[PDB]
């Protein structure tokens, strides 16, 4: 389950398609917690392409749910990325995630 709540300024259509290297300003949160991860942080807005599962299941297919300009909002369900594994010292096991995602990318 991904559960979009786009904040309405963008394009609608520039939607990101099979192995197109797409760039998202992204910014981590748990629910009723702090942030994990943050490109806003380290300023360098995460590269990445779509077809290869590089990045969460609840990440992935938030992306392709968006277009250019538009800022959606994730609620990532804890059995597609770290539900019952947890990461050490970051995430822990059976968390809601969420995410700040703004799709203003390339290709």
């Amino acid at each position: 389950g991904v559960e979009i709540e786009t904040i309405s300024p963008g394009d609608g259509r520039t939607f990101p398609k099979k192995g197109q290297t797409c760039v998202v300003h992204y910014t981590g949160m748990l629910q009723n917690g702090k942030k994990f991860d943050s490109s806003r942080d380290r300023n360098k807005p995460f590269k990445f392409r779509i077809g290869k599962q590089e990045v969460i299941k609840g990440f992935e297919e938030g992306a392709a749910q968006m277009s250019l300009g538009q800022r959606a909002k994730l609620t990532c369900t804890p059995d597609v990325a770290y539900g019952a594994t947890g990461h050490p010292g970051v995430i822990p096991p059976n968390a809601t995630l969420i995410f700040d995602v703004e799709l203003l990318n390339l290709e």
